[PDB]
C-alpha cells in the first residue's frame, strides 16, 4: 500500500511501520556548519574493478540495477566503516522539477537527485540478516545536479524505455558503477535508516559532499518512467523521494576541512 502520493506517501507511513517515526530515520538535512570535521576518520575505500550487475529491475517505486554480491567483488571498507561491506544494488531517487529530487539536503538545498548504492555487512552472511542489525548497511549516496551529461550514466538511461511501468525487468550486465562517481570522495556520515518502508535503523550513510552532473536529457528520461503496472493509468514516476527526518540525538561528522 505504501507509496509517495498524496495518500499513501512519506506523511503515512508511520501507520504501517511506526519506527518512522524512530530515533534515527533517514534522509536528513546536512548542516555544513554544524557537521563536526573528524580526522579520525580515514579515507573511503571503493572497489569496484570486480562488479557484476545482473538486471535492472522497475518495482514501482523505483529501479533497482542488482549486482552479484555471492562473492567479495564490489566492496566497501574504510571511511567510519569497520569490516567490509559488499553493493547489491543502486537506485535513485528524483523530482518532478530540477529543483528538487534529493532526500538528503545540504543545508537545506535539495538537489535534482540522489543515487544510493547499497552494501550490507559481510559479518552477517546475506542482506537479509544485516537489515535487521544496527551496522548492517553501508549506502553511498551521491547528489546529481543537473548540467553536462555523465556519460557513466547513460547505458542505465538507454535501458528505461525497456522497464517502463511496475514489475518489468531486463538483463543488465557489465555496467560499472566507477562511471557515477564524482572525482571527490570526501563525505558526511551518519547512523540512520532505509528511506523507505521497512524504515530499519541499519544504515551507516556516506553522503559524498561533490555531486556529478547529468543533462536535463538524462533526468527528464527518468521522469518518463511509471509507477503504475502495464495496462494500467499512467502515473509518471516522479518525486519518489522521503523529506528530510529530525536529526534527533545524532551528529553528523565530515571527512574533510
Ligand atoms: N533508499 S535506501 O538506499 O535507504 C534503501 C536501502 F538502503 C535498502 F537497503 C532498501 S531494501 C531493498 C533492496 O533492494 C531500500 F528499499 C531502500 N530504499 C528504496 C528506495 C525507493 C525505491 C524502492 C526500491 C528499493 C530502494
Ligand atoms: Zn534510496
Amino acid at each position: 500500500h505504501w507509496g509517495y502520493g498524496k495518500h499513501n506517501g512519506p506523511e503515512h507511513w508511520h501507520k504501517d511501520f511506526p519506527i518512522a517515526k524512530g530515533e534515527r530515520q533517514s534522509p536528513v538535512d546536512i548542516d555544513t556548519h554544524t557537521a563536526k570535521y573528524d580526522p579520525s576518520l580515514k579515507p573511503l575505500s571503493v572497489s569496484y574493478d570486480q562488479a557484476t550487475s545482473l538486471r535492472i529491475l522497475n518495482n514501482g517505486h523505483a529501479f533497482n540495477v542488482e549486482f552479484d554480491d555471492s562473492q567479495d567483488k564490489a566492496v566497501l571498507k574504510g571511511g567510519p566503516l569497520d569490516g567490509t561491506y559488499r553493493l547489491i544494488q543502486f537506485h535513485f531517487h528524483w523530482g518532478s522539477l530540477d529543483g528538487q529530487g534529493s532526500e538528503h539536503t545540504v543545508d537545506k538545498k535539495k538537489y535534482a537527485a540522489e543515487l544510493h548504492l547499497v552494501h550490507w555487512n559481510t559479518k552477517y552472511g546475506d542482506f537479509g540478516k544485516a537489515v535487521q542489525q544496527p551496522d548492517g548497511l553501508a549506502v553511498l549516496g551521491i547528489f546529481l545536479k543537473v548540467g553536462s551529461a555523465k556519460p557513466g550514466l547513460q547505458k542505465v538511461v538507454d535501458v528505461l524505455d525497456s522497464i517502463k511501468t511496475k514489475g518489468k525487468s531486463a538483463d543488465f550486465t557489465n555496467f560499472d558503477p566507477r562511471g557515477l562517481l564524482p572525482e571527490s570522495l570526501d563525505y558526511w556520515t551518519y547512523p540512520g535508516s532505509l528511506t523507505t518502508p521497512p524504515l530499519l535503523e541499519c544504515v551507516t550513510w556516506i553522503v559524498l559532499k561533490e555531486p556529478i552532473s547529468v543533462s536535463s536529457e538524462q533526468v527528464l528520461k527518468f521522469r518518463k518512467l511509471n509507477f503504475n503496472g502495464e495496462g494500467e493509468p499512467e502515473e509518471l514516476m516522479v518525486d519518489n523521494w522521503r523529506p528530510a527526518q529530525p536529526l534527533k540525538n545524532r551528529q553528523i561528522k565530515a571527512s574533510f576541512k
